[PDB]
């Protein structure tokens, strides 16, 4: 029998927002954004319904050291706490050996973000000086990244990271801007090209991407592994792109509304 399909997400603007008067709402109605939409979008393509909620601990995923438990979305999913993840998740090894994912609705990489005027321009850069520190979100992708690299420069950027003093690691992606637009030019954030290029487009108008991206991925749409939702799932995503809605919510989103111009 049919039952409502519950959705993990995060609230990362502009992909999950709180309506302005969300507290008036309840259920989906409380939230805005790409993801948003885009949950909205698959679901009347595959046929069901279902029900936002915010990941509890507010992170992406990770296996955690030592305990080896999945936290974030991934945990979600794993743990059986939801039945599908629509959000800006990134596609992994690690996270493909425990969950499923579509083919990607968006491509991207890490990028740089620094406060304009910053004396930075690449990834090399960073790791040649000492003056400015960096650092990247936890409990994700780009984390991972670093860690896991054996290319020179961003090895050499990880052995700084981790044992920088006080940490360089933040929680949230809102953490990191911060950080950058009160650093004065001594912080730089290390975070995925698709939120960089949208925090360029906010007031204050103050941070920049600098450089090309460090790779080439994309977020999927995931699911448990083997669930049966996935292979509609997949030619949804599929489809939307082909019609170019997927092309038409990145401006919504992006660009329709910038504030910088
Ligand atoms: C969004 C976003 O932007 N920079 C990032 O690290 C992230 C999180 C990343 N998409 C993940 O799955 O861990």
């Amino acid at each position: 029998a049919n039952k409502t399909v519950v959705v993990t997400t995060i609230l990362e603007s502009p992909y999950v927002m709180m309506k302005k008067n969300h507290e008036m709402l309840e259920g989906n109605e409380r939230y805005e954004g790409y993801c948003v939409d885009l949950a909205a979008e698959i679901a009347k393509h595959c046929g069901f319904k279902y029900k936002l909620t915010i990941v509890g601990d507010g992170k992406y995923g990770a296996r955690d050291a030592d305990t080896k438990i999945w936290n974030g979305m991934v945990g979600e999913l794993v743990y059986g706490k939801a039945d599908i993840a629509i959000a800006p998740l990134t596609i992994t090894y690690v996270r493909e050996e425990v969950i499923d994912f579509s083919k990607p609705f968006m491509s991207l990489g890490i990028s740089i973000m620094i406060k304009k005027g910053t004396p930075i321009e690449s990834a090399e850069d960073l790791s040649k000086q000492t003056e400015i520190a960096y650092g990247t979100l936890d409990s994700g992708s780009t984390k991972e990244f670093f860690r896991r690299s054996k290319i020179a420069v961003f090895d050499k950027m990880w052995t700084y990271m981790r044992s920088a003093e006080p940490s360089v690691f933040v929680r949230t992606t809102a953490e990191g801007v911060a950080r950058v637009r009160k650093s004065k030019g001594k912080y730089a954030y290390l975070l995925e090209s698709t939120m960089n290029e949208y925090i360029e487009q906010r007031k204050p108008c103050d941070t920049m991407k600098v450089g090309g991206n460090l790779d080439s991925k994309g977020y999927g749409i995931a699911t448990p592994k083997g669930s049966s939702l996935g292979n509609a799932v997949n030619l949804a995503v599929l489809k939307l792109n082909e019609q170019g809605l997927l092309d038409k919510l990145k401006n919504k989103w992006w660009y329709d509304k910038g504030e910088c111009g």
